[PDB]
């Protein structure tokens, strides 16, 4: 009724429109993995495609059942077939149809290979006679027949009575093209060390030798996370919640440290306006540690919200407050006029408007002493004497604003919350101290650490050594392993047996990755026993030593070669 059956190397489409001839192209989209369990037939998930692949039944299996839940909810299609053909409809549809609510007819093995990307349906068909009893052998490419917009989300569909409904992942393709524009055979670039090195060389026949091939990693198991300890201070309140803040000429400088600090209730606090900043993208404030967090106040009259950037000099913001160009920091201001303004003005409500020179960014000036610009020694008002002062006055835009920009600098104290995970050591895991991020192998480390530096650099400038910063512990930050795969052939007219070799390790590092599934090239070869070699250049998986010793064949490296020899099998020797 359910079995599952692997023996398939069938649902090869067209990928396009161009035609092409005696080319032999390379390509990578949504195919059926060759020698997959797919099925041998309720409801089924519909993950990227299938292969409905029913063999002759006359014409009984009929439509299909598509949609998101297929219950009374957002629309659904069906693949009604019928003498006629194909009289697909689209809406919301009902318990069957009895109740539909809430398009045309293009006229033995009927196989289908269902795709729903982008909002186009496609359903590639091919009515292959194939009469047989060796009904998996054969190859047959399939041709579009008709793509359609749906726009509705499918995740489920329902068959509308043998049947052998697959499923499609994301893989790379080398298709052949015939002298007359079709398609003859096809290769998955993911099966063996042989059905991958002659994609590399696009050519279905290789010769004998070496063949360099993709890299191998290992990966990692799981992840950890390390924060300072805990503070619960967070104050932001007092800062957001004062009456006046300032005047803009002279302005607060409020230093905030020693908090584990969060970056979510500043949201809900006003009528944000210009909450926008450079250095650290917004909405990932939250998961990294700071150095010298600061806060200013103004009350700008609202003109030069736009001055207040790195830049944008408008001989406002150039003698009282401005910002570095490489400014890393946040502009964070609201809007508020029921309490600021008012129908008269402000005694400290000024800005110095005739100084003579701009400032430096990050610096102010208080001093009221009259300036002096006269030939002879000034009395008073006048001459090109005269203390600057303005008293603007509010009037209910003009409406005066509120900002309170602030300032970053990235030994950490101020950072969000995040969860702490207990410490593992001797694994490939990620890791997360304070604010950084890596991959490695973390020990126990024997260095001499003075008790002030945390960091541990080296001569090429790569950290090397970080402190745990909550039982002050030093531990080493040494990566695993990875390199570079060679494939052995004696060529395509002789045999179809293969070895590998992983460059330059000492693999019983790699034996134990076998186990856990930790490699990145996921097909595996035949280790079994007296079939692994440790050589000086890596170790070789799928041939025997052998005392003997002939003229070299194949050169691998350090002095041996493999060569096919006859029962037949590839050995491995030394040059003579
Ligand atoms: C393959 O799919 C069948 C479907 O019946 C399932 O039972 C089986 O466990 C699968 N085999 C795997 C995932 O190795
Ligand atoms: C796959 O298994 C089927 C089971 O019916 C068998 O007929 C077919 O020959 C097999 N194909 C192989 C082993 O390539
Ligand atoms: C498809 O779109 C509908 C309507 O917006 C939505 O409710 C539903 O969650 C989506 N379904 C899937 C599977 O993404
Ligand atoms: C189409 O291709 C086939 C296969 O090679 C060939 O035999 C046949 O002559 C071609 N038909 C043409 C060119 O009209
Ligand atoms: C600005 O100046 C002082 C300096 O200590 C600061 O503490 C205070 O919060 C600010 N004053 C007002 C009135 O906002
Ligand atoms: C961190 O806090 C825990 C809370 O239980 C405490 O036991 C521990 O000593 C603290 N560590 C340091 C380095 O202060
Ligand atoms: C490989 O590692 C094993 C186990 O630590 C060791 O016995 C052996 O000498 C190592 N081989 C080389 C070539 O370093």
């Amino acid at each position: 009724t359910t079995q599952s059956y692997t023996n398939f190397t069938r649902g090869v489409y067209y990928p396009d429109k161009v035609f092409r001839s005696s080319v032999l192209h390379l390509t990578q989209d949504l195919f059926l993995p060759f020698f997959s369990n797919v099925t041998w037939f309720p409801v089924l998930p519909f993950n990227d495609g299938v292969y409905f692949a029913s063999t002759e039944k006359s014409n009984i299996i009929r439509g299909w059942i598509f949609g998101t839940t297929l219950d009374s909810k957002t629309q659904s299609l069906l693949i009604v077939n019928n003498a006629t053909n194909f009289v697909i409809k689209v809406c919301e549809f009902q318990f069957c149809y009895s109740s539909a609510n809430n398009e045309y007819v293009s006229q033995n093995l009927r196989e289908f290979v269902f795709k729903n990307i982008d909002g186009y349906f496609k359903i590639y068909s091919k009515h292959t006679p194939i009469i047989q009893r060796d009904f998996p052998q054969g190859f047959s490419a399939l041709e579009p027949l008709v793509d359609l917009p749906i726009g509705i989300n499918i995740t489920r569909f329902q068959t509308l009575l043998d049947y052998y409904v697959g499923y499609l992942q994301p893989r790379t393709f080398l298709l052949k093209y015939n002298e007359n524009g079709t398609i003859t055979d096809a290769v998955d670039c993911a099966l063996d060390p042989l059905s991958e090195t002659k994609c590399t060389l696009k050519s279905f026949t290789v010769e004998k030798g070496i063949y360099q091939t993709s890299n191998f990693r290992v990966q990692p198991t799981e992840s950890i996370v390390r924060f300072p300890n805990v503070t619960n201070l967070c104050p932001f309140h007092e800062v957001f919640n004062a009456t006046r803040f300032a005047s803009v000429y002279a302005w607060n400088r409020t230093r905030i440290s020693n908090c584990v600090a969060d970056y979510s209730v500043l949201y809900n606090f006003a009528s944000f306006s210009t909450f926008k900043c450079y250095g650290v993208s917004p909405t990932k404030l939250n998961d990294l540690c700071f150095t010298n967090v600061y806060a200013d106040s103004f009350v700008i009259k609202g003109n030069e919200v736009s001055q207040i950037a790195p830049g944008q000099t408008g001989n406002i913001a150039d003698y009282n407050y401005k910002l570095p160009d490489d400014f890393t920091g946040c502009v964070i201001a609201w809007n508020s006029n029921k309490l600021d303004s008012k129908h008269s003005g402000n005694y400290d409500y000024w800005y110095r408007s005739l100084r003579k020179s701009k400032l430096k960014p990050f610096e102010r000036d208080i001093s009221t002493e009259i300036y002096q610009a006269g030939n002879k020694p000034c009395k008073g008002k006048g001459p090109n004497c005269y203390f600057p002062l303005e008293s603007y006055g509010f009037r209910p835009g003009h409406q005066p604003y509120r900002v309170v920009v602030l300032s970053f600098e990235l030994p950490a104290t101020v950072c969000g919350p995040k969860k702490s995970t207990n410490l593992v050591k001797n694994k490939c895991v990620n890791f997360n101290f304070n604010g950084l991020t890596g991959t490695g192998v973390l020990t126990k480390s024997n260095k001499k650490f003075l008790p002030f530096q945390q960091f541990g650099r080296d001569i090429v400038d790569t950290t090397d050594a970080v402190r745990d910063p909550q039982t002050l512990e030093i531990l080493d930050i040494t990566p695993c392993s990875f390199g570079g795969v060679s494939v052995i052939t004696p060529g395509t007219n002789t045999s179809n047996q293969v070895a590998v070799l992983y460059q330059g390790v000492n693999c019983t590092e790699v034996s134990v990755a076998i186990h856990a599934d930790q490699l990145t090239p996921t097909w595996r070869v035949y280790s079994t026993g007296s079939n692994v070699f440790q050589t000086r250049a890596g170790c070789l998986i799928g041939a025997e030593y052998v005392n003997n010793s002939y003229e070299c064949d194949i050169p691998i490296g350090a002095g041996v070669c493999a060569s096919y020899q006859t029962s037949q099998s590839i050995i491995a020797y030394t040059m003579s």
